[PDB]
């Protein structure tokens, strides 16, 4: 529902309506999402299902 949207510790967003998850990409990239997207070589990604979790 909410998530954290910035590369910055408390900001946040309230998401599109089935956008249930919330997601750190590591540069960092914070934000709403539906899937988790595959980790790979040079990109991580952290996937959690609660408010600002990420």
């Amino acid at each position: 529902r909410k998530c954290l949207n910035t590369p910055l510790p408390l900001i946040y967003t309230t998401c599109p309506i089935g956008q249930d998850k919330c997601v750190k990409m590591t540069d960092v990239i914070r934000g709403c999402i539906d899937i988790c997207p595959k980790s790979s070589a040079d990109v991580e990604v952290l996937c959690c299902d609660t408010n600002k979790c990420n």
